[PDB]
């Protein structure tokens, strides 16, 4: 099966899925390889080829450091790249239903990884189930991460910042230009992403250059107002300068720093990324989105507050235990291989790990809010995970949702509270960050895969809600006497819970905690 | 001029005021002298006399410690008793217009003094101007203060607690029974009081036994939810026991403690009051109102929250610099005789003076809220006064007013921001606690008295607003193109400013500060 695109012909492959067929185009190029003089620059448009480009396997993932904390452990290693790393990584994937759809709604996935890691080729991002079951087209792209994606010297087109966000945007344009040839509708495009991919989705809502490149947006565990999501101009300069220093690239002409940096081996850039900050945390985002005056015209908090964003429906959600994953990457007394009962003093040390440049009064105030017990051995263990999850993910998603909904548009908020029966991490970690993704992509619809029946049904329903959101702007499941998902409004603040037992309409998720993070904490 | 009362005849005296005449009955007894076996007991009803009781001078003030901090200084000494002290102090005063009114509205004054001091005979509480100018009747009473008024052993009728509040109540009853004989209307009775007298007024709103004894209420700089106004059952026991210890009255039968205490000289009781707490502040209320199960049936915060109070109009207000008066009674670096520029470290020490049993985190949180400057030498001096005024007076009055108004009734809130031209305290102390009182009582209407013309006019208007509140439930001045005083509602929270220049309608007095005291601080 060959499809003609604006730039040339591409050949896909056929896949058998659930007694049916999906056509996959894995590894289509969508920009000039950002090599040599192009390193650190905005992606450049691709020139046409003749002959048939073979899109029959996943392409290279972008250069990135890897999680080596737990070698041989599936819980961590499932997130590591499963394709060669290369600066030559600007590729995308298309999954289309078979037979070819006529005008299918398009779902475009943006992976997370803290803007430092990730790739579109992970097993948990495999778009074939969605294409099979919902007759949507799924698109996913690789975008540059780390310094190669986000090194910033404000205004300097040699290293303008946000390059990885421009990679995402050029791929959204590729879909606008090319997806009708695959039977897709460019006027019915939903972005969806998780963590940094969700924060990325939220920034496309703010970027004028992305306005016309999509219809609706889904934000899983992330948004651009999360404390890790946007690098200040101040931090970004300092970090670019530290990178320069660490690589023998300290200069006077700023364009001489970049020219020098362009001569370094990709691997020398990667090795030095960790150290550009004096004290990092497990949630460090050394190189991330900045206000560059191009993709992002002003501090995004100001844009959100004042209603300067694309007016459309949003679907937003978080997981019950967002913060737990992070505790075993540096918090004292924690371990994936025991129940991690910590003491008051370990808790206090843990705050120091997660809030390194925060005043002592700042830290005691967290302690004060989070240690008024209602004792129980796991009090402290549980509080630290909640601290981390509320501050970094839940309260920001909830605030993003209130502020966005205040300008008129329908918003839907979910609280995912199901722990995978296959989860390789311990029980105390609960409903972890990243672990709704496999339900969204329909992995439990595969009966061979060892999930329970209740999980198949949960996945089926979520897949239907996401597809209905995408096609119709309303994440209902209308056929099986399902709980109706109410609009989230800043007054009532209704949200839907997602779980195998009984799905509920509830109100004001984390009301007390978020008042602390959102109103008070930003003052310290 | 002789008037027959239920208990006997009383003779008054005539007074010349503003080219007219007022009749004064100064020193009418309203209960059995609470002496001997009656010490610490609820006031007992007075038995009739024959012959004419001479009410021609102020009676004894109740026993109390005196402010000796500034001998010969008018600023402090104007508040000290100006009549002999005696346990034989249960007397009241009546000022009536001449000629005798037909059915005049009645204004009943309850003095403050932290429930430890005060008397109805102060020059600033002289009811003759009000009687002359507004043709109201003014009543005022002495009530027991300190341990003699408020010593509590819950449930024990030898020392039940709240005796001074029962003194106030028996005097309200005396007015119900006797004021028609003076030309007054028992159905048109407004209580007004300042500081502890205002807190007392607010408790009469909660006490079922006071329900039928008045119509409306005015609260100047105080309410029962202020942090100093109600003694916990816990503190009260401890304090009664410490008093016992200090006087050689420690016993086993609790009624043996009281019997012993009844043998002590009044002066030995007074001397020991200060020490019943390990650490007091300048705002200490050693012996005050308790939940006694009689005057007060439950924790007053619960009563207010749940709407269990007399449904009527209230007029509530505070002064611009409530907290300053207190700083020269123990805060380091402060003095009435210099400009009291303190440093950060003095500020911190001052918090320790005012918040002695408060966690170190509690104190830094005050510091954090109050030291974000917009530097200026008087930053710290000003912040400490604001801390003290907001916490102790302004935020509680504002909260009382919101909560009361939420049950349907009209409430009016004022912010008194005029500094007396005659104020003997320094300028840095500004618009002090206690210094609206002389405007309310019309002292500036006396032209001989050295006040400015703008002050005469301000006093005239306030007197008219208070009298209109009392007579008609609406503190308007309707004749002189005055700013209309809007109802205070918990949404808009409109208040009127009182000053010589221009009177304003403003909103949400101390919004940021009170969120701190009212929502957050009670948690520490
Ligand atoms: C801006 O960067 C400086 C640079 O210091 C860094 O040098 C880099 C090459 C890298 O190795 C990095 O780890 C190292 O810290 C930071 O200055 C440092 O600040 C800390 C304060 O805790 C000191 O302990 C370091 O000694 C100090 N180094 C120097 C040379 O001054 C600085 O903290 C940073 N500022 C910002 C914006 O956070
Ligand atoms: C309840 O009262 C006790 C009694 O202690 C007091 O004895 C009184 C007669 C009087 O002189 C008073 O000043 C004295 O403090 C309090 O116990 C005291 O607590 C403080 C703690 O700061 C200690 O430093 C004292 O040594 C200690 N004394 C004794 C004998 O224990 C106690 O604080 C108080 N509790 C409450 C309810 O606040
Ligand atoms: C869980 O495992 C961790 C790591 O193995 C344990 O934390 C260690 O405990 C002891 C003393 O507290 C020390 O030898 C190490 O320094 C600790 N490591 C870290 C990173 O804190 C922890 O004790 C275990 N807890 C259990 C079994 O509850
Ligand atoms: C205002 O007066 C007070 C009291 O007289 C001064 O505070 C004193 O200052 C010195 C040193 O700071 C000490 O000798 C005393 O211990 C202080 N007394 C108290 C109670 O703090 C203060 O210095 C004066 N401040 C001025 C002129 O600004
Ligand atoms: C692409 O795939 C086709 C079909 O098998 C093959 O014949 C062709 O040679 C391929 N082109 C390459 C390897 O570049
Ligand atoms: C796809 O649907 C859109 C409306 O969203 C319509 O305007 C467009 O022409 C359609 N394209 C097809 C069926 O080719
Ligand atoms: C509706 O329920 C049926 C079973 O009665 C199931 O086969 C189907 O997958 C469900 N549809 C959705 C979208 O959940
Ligand atoms: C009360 O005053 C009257 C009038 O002057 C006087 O004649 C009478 O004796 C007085 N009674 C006393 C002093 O008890
Ligand atoms: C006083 O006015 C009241 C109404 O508040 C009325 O009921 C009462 O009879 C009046 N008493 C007089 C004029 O004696
Ligand atoms: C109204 O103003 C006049 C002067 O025109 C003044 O004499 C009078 O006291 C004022 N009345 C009140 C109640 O303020
Ligand atoms: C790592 C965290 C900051 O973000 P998401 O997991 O991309
Ligand atoms: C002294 C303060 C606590 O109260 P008022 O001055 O009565
Ligand atoms: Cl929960
Ligand atoms: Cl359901
Ligand atoms: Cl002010
Ligand atoms: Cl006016």
């Amino acid at each position: 099966i060959i499809i003609a695109t604006k730039n040339g012909k591409v050949r896909g492959m056929q896949l058998t899925v659930f007694g049916g067929t999906v056509t996959a185009f894995l590894g289509i190029p969508y920009a000039q390889p950002p090599l040599g003089r192009l390193r650190f620059k905005k992606p450049q448009s691709l020139t046409k080829w003749s002959d048939i480009w073979n899109a029959t396997k996943y392409a290279n993932s972008c250069c990135q450091n890897i999680d080596q904390s737990f070698p041989g452990f599936h819980g961590s290693e499932m997130w590591n790249p499963n394709t060669d790393l290369s600066e030559d990584c600007l590729y995308l994937n298309v999954w289309i239903p078979a037979p070819k759809p006529k005008n299918a709604t398009v779902l475009i996935w943006i992976y997370g990884g803290g803007f430092q890691t990730g790739t579109s080729s992970l097993h948990v991002y495999d778009g074939k189930f969605l294409a099979r079951v919902e007759r949507v087209i799924v698109v996913s792209m690789n975008y540059r991460v780390g310094a190669l994606g986000f090194l910033a010297l404000p205004g300097n087109p040699e290293a303008p910042g946000n390059m990885g966000l421009f990679d995402q945007q050029l791929a959204l344009q590729w879909v606008q230009k090319n997806i009708a040839a695959f039977g897709g509708n460019p006027k019915s495009v939903t972005l969806f992403g998780e963590s940094a991919g969700a924060a990325s989705v939220s920034l496309h809502l703010l970027s004028p250059g992305s306005h016309s490149l999509f219809t609706r947006a889904i934000l899983q565990s992330g948004s651009f107002n999360a404390p890790w999501a946007v690098t200040s101009l101040y931090e970004a300069r300092n970090r670019t300068l530290n990178l320069a220093k660490l690589t023998g690239c300290s200069r006077e002409n700023e364009t001489e720093i970049i020219k020098c940096l362009r001569n370094k081996d990709p691997q020398e850039i990667l090795l030095n990324e960790a150290f550009v900050v004096p004290y990092g945390t497990p949630l460090s985002v050394n190189f991330g989105p900045t206000v560059d005056g191009d993709f992002l015209t002003d501090m995004p908090d100001i844009l959100l507050e004042l209603g300067q964003f694309k007016k459309t429906q949003i679907l937003v959600g978080v997981n019950k235990d967002e913060g737990t994953a992070f505790l075993v990457y540096g918090a004292p007394g924690f371990s994936k291989d025991n129940n991690s009962i910590i003491t008051r003093k370990e808790f206090q040390e843990g705050l120091k790990i997660f809030f390194p440049g925060v005043s002592e009064f700042g830290k005691e105030s967290i302690l004060f809010h989070y240690t008024d017990w209602v004792q129980r051995p796991e009090n402290y263990r549980e509080a630290l995970g909640d601290v981390v999850g509320d501050y970094n993910f839940i309260c920001p998603a909830l605030e993003f949702t209130k502020k966005f909904s205040e300008w008129g548009n329908n918003a839907f908020f979910y609280y995912f509270e199901h722990r995978s029966s296959k989860l390789p991490w311990p029980e105390w970690m609960g409903v972890m960050h990243g672990y709704e993704i496999e339900f969204v992509f329909g992995l439990p619809l595969e009966r061979r895969d060892q999930y329970t029946k209740a999980e198949e049904i949960l996945s089926r329903s979520i897949v239907k809600r996401w597809a209905n959101f995408a096609k119709y702007g309303n994440p209902q499941e209308t056929q099986n006497q399902s709980t109706s998902w109410p609009v989230f409004k800043s007054t009532e603040q209704k949200y839907l819970t997602l779980n195998t037992e009984s799905t509920r309409i509830m109100t004001k998720l984390r009301a007390q905690q978020c008042r602390f993070w959102t109103s008070f904490f930003p003052k310290v």
